[PDB]
Parts: structure tokens; sequence; C-alpha cells
């Protein structure tokens, strides 16, 4: 019992199925994590595919935003978002979550980082829009910036934030990079280091390097900083709760998804 | 800590406390399964307190229908029915399901009783559409009777059924007591003997007592039968499967029951 899996592409170096091995033997439970390419075009497939046979699964890039019309129900929170990291399966009927937007805001409190704001997101996609839900939800003045403006607009209209140019950073006291800037590219950040505040906080959704150009200029600025690894335990913990009723321990999930980096 | 419990009045008899006690144990899992005395008055502040502290919870009369309006999804297969015994809480929502009817084809399977129709369903109340309901999907022909006519007619007509005579119950492979004839009256039946099928077999839903007359008169006649446990128990470890994704063994299950029944 307990079939899991991870589906998106690429997912090669995913590391949902080391996280999830240990949730599971942790619990002491039987079950399997593994992870399975799909395009996104090969997902209405798959779905059917989960139905007859996985118990849930996670969803990644780039099959989060349209498996919405492919589920029996999706969480007004997905919807708000507009993607899905997290099916569950029962009776053959697929139900969506987000638990990206949840497990941000539980990384954040474990980790220590104050919910203290403006806090301004870096990136109007689709890891940005489950951050500033968060945000938004947690209460702060949330301000978002992307490399095309149109975007950054529109998301602020939508979810009723400010859109913003990256000169503001210095005004804000959360940073966190939530575009694919930085990603196994230690010279590449999304911000100018001179725009950095000297008071506050950062945090990378990027784990590909662990400590990312935009960390480490961030730390040089004497800002409290958080990696992108606590989001991806606790995004991880909260989808195996939906799937099983059972809460794997984040602080044990995060160090076996380090150990599976090297 | 996994929490579970049964809904409805009375359920101080219920078999499922019991029956889950085994399922968590069983699976070296920690939680509970109690029995929550609930009246129809209070489902609203009951369902509440369920999105608020309950992984899951079955329901049983008298909220089975009143529950539907309450959840934010329910099953097709719910829906058609009407009626909802398992409830799954998931991020504060509520998700509605029938195990009954899933349940009943998967004990009949794991008893042998082959799906061979035509399956005569004596009864069109609450328990009577679930088992129709199911029986159909599985793909055999299936005829309803009830002591009132029309409610008969009518569930053959909104689920695609045939209300049928008594007397069919002669020409049919499959019978189903989904009546409350028998229960704690060990020489009643709604079936005279004299009608009983040629061939077949029969099913009681009645479990008290366990050996109904009933199903006696069908074993004297040569039917293969099964008394209402297997039912009960499947539908309660597809319950926990639908709550935790693990299945408790059946068999188990049953046990449990008996055990807890004294017989
Ligand atoms: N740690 C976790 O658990 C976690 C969770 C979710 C996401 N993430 C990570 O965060 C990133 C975002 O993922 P995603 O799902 O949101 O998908 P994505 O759709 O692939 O990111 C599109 C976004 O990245 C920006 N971006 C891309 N290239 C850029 C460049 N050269 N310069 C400036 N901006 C650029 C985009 O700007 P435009 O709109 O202008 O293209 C936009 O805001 C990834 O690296 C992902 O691994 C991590």
């Amino acid at each position: 019992m307990l079939r899991f899996a991870v589906l998106g592409h690429p997912v090669a170096h995913s590391l949902s199925p080391a996280m999830h091995a240990f949730a599971l033997e942790s619990l002491g439970l039987e079950g399997s994590y593994e992870a399975w390419d799909t395009p996104l075009e090969a997902l209405p497939g798959r779905l059917k595919e989960v139905r007859r046979a996985f118990r849930g699964v996670n969803l990644t890039l780039p099959l989060k935003e349209a498996a919405l019309a492919h589920l029996d129900w999706v969480s007004p929170e997905a919807q708000r978002i507009g993607a899905v990291n997290t099916v569950l399966q029962v009776e053959g009927r697929l139900f969506g979550f987000n638990t990206d937007a949840p497990g941000f805001l539980e990384a954040l409190k474990a980790g220590g980082i104050p919910l203290k704001g403006p806090a301004l997101v870096l990136g109007a996609g689709g890891a940005g829009r489950a951050v500033a839900f968060a945000l938004r939800e947690a209460g702060l003045e949330v301000w978002v910036w992307n490399r095309t403006p149109q975007r950054a607009l529109a998301l602020a209209e939508e979810f009723g934030l400010r859109a913003v140019p990256l000169e503001k950073a210095r005004e804000a006291r959360l940073l966190v990079n939530a575009t694919r800037v930085g990603l196994e590219d230690p010279s590449a950040s999304p911000l100018p280091a001179e725009l950095f505040p000297e008071e506050g906080a950062a945090v990378d959704l990027v784990y590909r390097p662990l400590w990312t150009r935009f960390l480490r200029e961030a730390k040089a600025k004497g800002l409290k900083v958080q990696t992108g690894l606590p989001m991806l335990a606790w995004q991880g913990a909260l989808a195996f709760r939906l799937w099983t009723g059972l809460l794997p321990d984040p602080s044990g999930m995060e160090e076996a998804a380090r150990r599976a980096l090297g």
C-alpha cells in the first residue's frame, strides 16, 4: 500500500523520493515514492494511471498549472494560486491541493525568519504566485516584481498587491527569490547587490546550488537567510499528511533531502 | 494521532469502534475510533468539530442524508444514492463518500457469491438503494421489491431498475434482504420459503441475529448464503483505506465485529 510519486519534466534529480522514503520509514509505514518523468502533454494519461494505482502524487514543472482542468476537485487556495502541487486519489477521484503556500509559511516560522514586511517577492510566475498568496494570507504588505512588468502588474491587481521596481528592494524587509535565476548558476542573481536592504531577511526557493549568489549577497549584507530546503521539506511533509493523515518530521525530511543532494 | 468516529443516533451498539480498533492496531497505527451520539439537530455543530479535529468519520442514521448539503464535495455514487456513510477531512475541507455500495460488492466477491443475476433487492429504503445501485454498475440485471409498491417502481425509474412482485423472487439468482424484517426476530422473514429461488444465492444485511430466518430458509433450499458481516467489514476497511490509504484485513474486521457481537 501507499504508492506515491512526483510527476514532472524534468524530475531526474528530484529530492522528494529521498524525503518521502524517510517519511515512510520514520512513520513505520510500507510504501514507495518514485520519480516518474511526465511531459505536459502526457499528463491526461498519467492522471488516469494515478487514479488506478497511486494514493497520491506531487506535481512539478510544468504540470502544476495544467492539472486543474483534470481533477474532480481543486481547493480554494490551489484555484486562486492557479497551481496544484499535491494530488490525492480516493475511489479513483482526484483532488488537487497546494502545499507550497502553507509549506513556505511553516518553513519561515520553523526557520526563525520573522514575518516582517514589506515583503518583496521576485518573480510573478508559478512559485511567485504561491509565495505571494501565502504572504498575503499572513497579512503582510506584499510587493511583487517580475522581469516582464505585465505579469507583476497583473498579479498585483489580481491579488490586491503592489507591483514595484527592483529598486524598492531596499525598502523591503523580507526578500524572496521565486524566479529561476541562479538555478545551477552561481554567477547569476535576480537582484543586483547594491539594491539589497541592510536589515531584514532573504529566502531563496532555488536550492541548486544551495548557497546561491542571491543568498550569498543577502548574507553579506547581514540579512538572516534561509535556503530552499526548508520550504521543499514542509510542502512535502504537508503533502504526506494530506495523503495519510500523518505528519512526518519536517526537519528529518529536510536532512534527508540534503543527504540526497550530496 | 489519527482521530476517527462514528456519528449517529444511536451508536451505542455500532460495531465500528471494535473493527477500526483492530484496523489501527493491526496496521501499527496510533489513534482512536469512538462512537459519538449525534442527533440530527447536531450534525452542523458536529461536522464543524470534524473539519477541525478528525481525519474522518463514518455516518449512520439519521445523518446519512442531511450530510450532503453540508459537505464541500460529495462523490457521484453518494450523490445518486443520496447518502454518505464516510466523510474525509483534509485541510479543513470535508468530502463525502459511500463505502456501502462498493463494500457490498467486495464482500460478495470475497465470499464466493457470483454476481450472476438476475438479482432481486427486497426493500427500496436507504439500505436497498445502496445495494440496488452497486449491483447494476457491477453488470447484472436487477429487480426491486418493496412492501409499498410505489417506493419500488420509483426506484426502478430513478436508478433504471425493474419493480417486481414478491413472486418474482423465484426467478432470481441473487437475493438480497434490505428490509428490517428479521432484525431481532429469529422467526420472521420477508420472503416465504415457497417463493425462494430455484438456484442461486441470498445475502441478508441484517446481522442481529447473525443467522436470520431468511438465511436459514435460503440455505435449506440449497442457495449459497452470506451474512451481513462481510459487507459491514468491507465498507469499514474501505473507509479506513479512504482515510489513510491503508486497507485493514477485511477478514480481521469481521472477526472483531463477531467478537463484539459475542456470537
Ligand atoms: N524550494 C521549493 O520548494 C520551491 C517551490 C517552488 C518553486 N521553487 C523554485 O523557484 C523557481 C520558480 O519555479 P516556478 O514553478 O515558479 O516556475 P517558472 O515558471 O519556471 O519561473 C517563471 C518565472 O521565473 C522568472 N525568470 C526566469 N528567467 C529569468 C531571467 N533570466 N531573469 C529574470 N527573471 C527570470 C520569470 O520571469 P518572466 O515572467 O519575465 O519570464 C518568472 O517570474 C525555480 O527555480 C524552482 O525550482 C522552489
